[PDB]
């Protein structure tokens, strides 16, 4: 699923 | 891949 | 992510 990390939304 | 569970199709 | 294997591009 999409994840959020360091300001960015990307696939996990 | 897409999976089936409890009547629903969702990513695994 | 997409991966390459045996000439084909598919999800990992
Ligand atoms: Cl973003
Ligand atoms: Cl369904
Ligand atoms: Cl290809
Ligand atoms: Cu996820
Ligand atoms: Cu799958
Ligand atoms: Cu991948």
């Amino acid at each position: 699923s999409w994840a959020w990390h360091n300001g960015k939304w990307d696939w996990h």
